C-alpha cells in the first residue's frame, strides 16, 4: 500500500459526487472514500473526470481508484476488479435493490482491493455508513 491513492470521479451527480462553491468534492460517494481511506490509513487525492474516461485512466494509471456510482456490471468486471458494494446500483427501483455500485480498481491491485473492503467492513458493523447514510437519505440505500 503505497502513502498515495488518486480517486477519480464523475463530479456531475450530486448528492454523490458534485462539487461546491468553494471547489471542494462532496457528496456520499465522497463520504465512503475519505471514511475507508481514513481507517486504511492512506492518503486520498480526488481526481475530477468524465465518466466514459474513468475505467480508461485506471487502466492508464493515472488514478488508482474509482468511486462515482460505479455500477458493477459484467462488462466492467472483465477489464477491472471491484470492492464489495457501496450501495445500490439504481434507488430508484427495488428491482435495483440487489444490483450495485462499487470501488473500480485495477485487477492486479488484489491488496488494494482488500484494504478497502476491510474499512467497508469496519465503518458498516460500527455504524458510520448509517450514520453518513441518514445524511444523504431517508431509505435504505444499501439496499440488499
Amino acid at each position: 500500500l503505497p502513502q498515495t491513492v488518486r480517486i477519480g470521479t464523475d463530479t456531475t451527480y450530486a448528492p454523490f459526487s458534485s462539487k461546491d462553491a468553494k471547489g471542494e468534492f462532496i457528496g456520499f460517494d465522497i463520504d465512503l472514500g475519505n471514511e475507508m481511506c481514513k481507517r486504511m490509513q492512506v492518503k486520498c487525492t480526488w481526481v475530477a473526470s468524465d465518466f466514459d474516461a474513468l475505467i480508461p485512466s485506471l487502466k492508464a494509471k493515472k488514478i488508482d481508484a474509482i468511486i462515482s456510482s460505479l455500477s458493477i456490471t459484467d462488462k466492467r468486471q472483465q477489464e477491472i476488479a471491484f470492492s464489495d458494494k457501496l450501495y445500490a446500483a439504481d434507488v430508484k427501483d427495488k428491482k435495483y435493490f440487489g444490483d450495485g455500485t462499487g470501488v473500480g480498481l485495477r485487477k492486479d491491485d488484489t491488496e488494494l482491493k482488500a484494504a478497502f473492503d476491510k474499512a467497508l467492513t469496519e465503518l458498516r458493523q460500527d455504524g458510520t455508513y448509517d450514520k453518513m447514510a441518514k445524511k444523504y437519505f431517508d431509505f435504505n440505500v444499501y439496499g440488499d
